RNA sequence: GCCCGGAUGGUGGAAUCGGUAGACACAAGGGAUUAAAUCCCUCGGCGUUCGCGCUGUGCGGGUUCAAGUCCCGCUCCGGGUACC
């Protein structure tokens, strides 16, 4: 009884309803099977869902319907990013507040996930806002504190504001070194990774400082150049700038102006250090250019062979030695820039001759003898403030007791639950505002617990580990059940996260490895970006002169005959400019709302084109021509099976009695099933796999279906291509296994496999060449010798009017 | 300015660690059909006797029998970034 229209729907939600009733996608740590663990970026509940959770969640997908089909026991998890600054915004401006926002945001959004038929264990399903998620990060924090990782301090963010850090540096040189084991992870990413840790090696260099109490330490990346330093420079907000600004109100005004926020400003503090190895006084400027963060908050200026130092001595008429020699051994030309270059050294005294490396080590040696020098490695990368003045967080659990002291939230008392029942006045967090909620008793003592949260980052840094034993309540991770799950195969996300959560979930996965919860070094095998999805934009100018952007379903296009946008307006007369493709926004107004699209087309042509418009690590330029193009070839793949069908029923196939054309039409058929296989697991191309699926539809719909084998070799291939299209399009694909017979549930069919036999080719095509220029196109037995095939060739007429062999392809001859 | 990318028809893209350039789809133009929609052929540019011939992967070069692919440049494009 099948319908001759295809209606998604009249298929979807029914197919949805039966993946929920069976927990088709329900997986536990079976060991009989081999895992794997394809991992999608979990979303954030905005309200609706956006074209980009929609490509993030199709690939990974296809990735966890592909595998179950090759009979793997899959994870696909989903969850919620719930806490964050966006609720507490919206929950003002709806008078409500960030919980119920939340909760009503992710049963919405969850809706339009199960709409999509993203085939998830949602058993495993986790909102990073409740207590049962947050209680292990903050229980987490506490064992971290003890183990020395985390402390308390006064940063900037500009306002000077007490933090909790978290040493990420501790863990710096094991986060650079692992990007060596993670060669599944883009190189883009990975170069991000080492740029942004900037493991650096130096030496720190001490100066005594004439009439200042304290002395004064410098980090140097090139103590070779040390015979050049002509001057200091500290930072604005340094302790010797600050101790010189009381008498220098010009110093004084400079300070201010700094934290008041490439060319370079400074001023002279008056106070003079002493070159250790030359006793020579040398000024100490307060510069713009150094960053109290980095290092010690003070530099050595070699205006010679820095190129900061040169503009920075250029502009005050300080003073610029040259100590490093130009490669070819001639003194250097300082009079329009810098040296960088690293040499041998001259006017460096004892050091002269000396080359770059051995020059860093004498001085660096020298000085380390004298107590003035000692090498560090320093790092680009700070420690990880984790607290926000912000109500809607997960709490911070440390307390400061009257007595002043401060230690963790005890274990009794974990988790510090944030009360969702609260009032948002927008100035001040409810658990600030209220001052009996900090009150608290600890150690049988008055305590004040922490008012502030942690940021987001905190609750993603450790989701992925969580999916693997979600009720555990003995813990924050099963070991056996994390193990056996982690790593993660394949994590899904964007490149956008580079330097932030890709880095500090790395961080978090070391930090539970050296806890007993997990015993692999990284998280993640293979990490996939995929690209951003682009749609038109168009605006017009106002009389005001402001650009007002045009959604594009709005602009009224007049193309050329090359069917390029030549003249566009919208309706109210606007002359309207066209962009062209970029990203979505809501300040370009070119935003496409795929519960729209999924409504419009059904889940399945949304899914499909997709995957199909593009590579997945690619730009993704969304058409609704080619949208409508999927959701014609859909019905065309119905159309067949429904044609098919209405036959009735099929005789057993014989290969052994297959005529000359159903042989080849089946061998294209198992060419195909490889070709998909390969696209789909190895490459990941997922465009080219549907294409060679396209290409194999195009050759069923020519096929006779009137005789015996004819019905029965169009089983084969039907069975086969509704399996190949399952990663992409299960709701169809679910439906039209049932009508044609399939085995169970298409969920549970096993990916079609190419029969080997079915593809030997008897005959393969050779490419004549005569001086590379293709003269001949021949037909030889796959088992003939070099021989036959250069005698074959000769026998061409073209050929013989007119030596290089590849078995079955080529056959180059070079005119002589 | 720096870093890392990228550049193939009218468009998205294919050609998988060199060997038939443009698969597959969209757009367009013909065909069936009483406008839309769907189905069926044609389709890089130029020339053509309509058979095809010549050329063609941003621009120059190099290795190679052979480069879209590998290497060095120049131009244009894109994202990221801020004296560490
Ligand atoms: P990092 O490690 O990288 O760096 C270091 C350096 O820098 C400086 N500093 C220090 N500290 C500081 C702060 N805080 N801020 C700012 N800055 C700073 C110093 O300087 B040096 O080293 C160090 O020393 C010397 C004298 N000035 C020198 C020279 Br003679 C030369 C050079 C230098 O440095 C530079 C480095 C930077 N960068 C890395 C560069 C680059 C970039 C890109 C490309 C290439 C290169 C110095």
């Amino acid at each position: 009884h099948m319908q001759e229209q295809y209606r998604p729907e009249e298929i979807e939600s029914k197919v949805q309803l039966h993946w929920d009733e069976k927990r088709t996608f329900e997986v536990t740590e079976d060991e009989s099977k081999e895992k794997y663990y394809c991992l999608s970026m979990l979303p954030y509940p905005s309200g609706r869902l956006h074209m980009g959770h929609v490509r993030n969640y199709t690939i990974g997908d296809v990735i966890a319907r592909y595998q179950r089909m090759l009979g793997k026991n899959v994870l696909q998890p989903i969850g919620w990013d719930a806490f964050g600054l966006p609720a507490e915004g919206a929950a003002v401006k709806n008078n409500t507040a960030p919980a119920p926002w939340t909760y009503d945001n992710i049963a919405y959004m969850k809706n339009q996930l199960k709409m999509l038929g993203f085939g998830y264990d949602w058993s495993r399903e986790l909102a990073t806002c409740t207590p049962e998620y947050y209680r292990w990060e903050q229980k987490f924090f506490t064992e971290l504190y003890k183990k020395g990782l985390v402390y308390k301090k006064t940063s900037a963010v500009r306002k000077e504001i007490p933090q909790w850090f978290i040493k990420i540096t501790a863990y710096a040189d094991e986060l650079l070194n692992d990007l060596d084991k993670l060669d599944h992870w883009p190189d883009t990413v990975k170069t991000m990774q080492r740029n942004w840790i900037g493991r650096s090696e130096g030496v720190e260099i001490t100066f005594n400082v004439n009439d200042y109490d304290n002395t004064l330490t410098v980090y140097t990346t090139r103590p070779d150049t040390f015979m050049g330093c002509t001057y200091l420079a500290v930072a604005a907000g340094h302790p010797l700038a600050q101790k010189a600004a009381e008498n220098n109100p010009e110093l004084a005004a400079f300070i201010d102006e700094c934290r008041n926020t490439m060319e370079k400003k400074g001023v002279d503090t008056g106070f003079k250090a002493v070159h250790p190895l030359t006793g020579e006084e040398i000024p100490v400027w307060a510069a713009n250019f150094v960053l109290m963060e980095y290092g010690t908050g003070a530099v050595m200026a070699v205006p010679g062979h820095d190129q900061r130092d040169y503009e920075f001595a250029s502009k005050y008429g300080l003073n610029i030695k040259p100590v490093i020699l130009a490669a070819d051994g001639s003194e250097p030309d300082l009079s329009q820039q810098a040296l960088t270059e690293k040499g041998v050294l001259f006017n460096s005294g004892e050091f002269n001759g000396l080359d770059h490396e051995a020059a860093f080590n004498a001085i660096a040696d020298k000085l380390t003898a004298m107590g003035v020098g000692e090498r560090k490695v320093n790092y680009r990368l700070r420690d990880w403030g984790v607290s926000r003045q912000r109500y809607w967080g997960a709490p911070i659990p440390m307390v400061t007791l009257e007595d002043g002291t401060v230690m963790p939230t005890p274990d009794d008392q974990l988790p510090v639950i944030l009360p969702e029942d609260v009032v948002m006045d927008g100035i001040t967090s409810p658990i600030k505002a209220d001052p009996e909620w900090a009150k608290t008793t600890v150690n049988g003592m008055p305590a004040l617990r922490e008012t502030d949260t942690f940021d987001t980052f905190m609750e993603s840094s450790w989701y992925y580990a969580r999916y693997t034993c979600p009720q555990y309540k003995e813990g924050m991770l099963d070991s056996e059940a994390a193990n056996y799950w982690l790593p993660v195969d394949i994590y899904i996300g964007g490149i956008e996260h580079a330097i932030m959560h890709l880095l500090y979930f790395r961080f978090f996965h070391k930090l539970m490895r050296d806890a007993g919860m997990v015993n692999s070094d990284e998280p993640a095998k293979q990490l996939l970006c995929q690209g951003m999805v682009l749609a038109d934009a168009f605006y017009y100018v106002g009389e005001n002169g402001e650009r007002n952007w045009v959604s594009p379903v709005d602009a009224i296009v007049e193309r050329d005959e090359k069917g390029r946008i030549v003249k566009a307006k919208d309706a109210a007369g606007h002359e309207l400019v066209y962009t062209g493709m970029s990203k979505m926004s809501k300040s370009k107004n070119n935003g496409i709302d795929p519960q729209v699209m999924v409504e419009r087309y059904g889940a399945d042509t949304v899914r499909l084109f997709m995957m199909f418009a593009s590579p997945a690590d690619m730009t993704l330029e969304w058409q609704e021509s080619g949208v409508e193009g999927a959701n014609r070839f859909l019905k065309r793949v119905w159309k067949l099976v429904y044609e098919h069908t209405a036959k009735g029923d099929v005789a057993a196939l014989n290969v052994d009695a297959l005529t000359e054309n159903q042989k080849a039409l089946r061998r294209d058929v198992h060419k195909t099933i490889a070709k998909v296989t390969d696209d789909i697991g190895r490459r990941q191309t997922f465009n080219t796999a549907i294409a060679a699926i396209m290409e194999l539809m195009n050759k069923l719909a020519k096929a006779p279906t009137d005789g015996e084998q004819d019905r029965a070799l169009m089983q084969e291939a039907l069975l086969a291509v509704v399996r190949m299209l399952n990663p992409f399009t299960p709701h169809i694909c679910f439906t039209l296994w049932q009508e044609l017979k399939g085995e169970g549930d298409i969920d549970n069919a096993p990916w079609p496999v190419a029969d080997e036999k079915a593809m030997v080719e008897d005959s393969t095509l050779v490419v004549v060449q005569v001086n590379g220029k293709v003269r001949a196109k021949i037909t030889v037995p796959v088992d003939a010798t070099e021989e036959q095939v250069r005698e074959r060739a000769g026998q061409e007429h073209l050929v013989a009017k007119y030596v290089i062999y590849v078995p079955g392809k080529l056959l180059n001859l070079v005119v002589g």
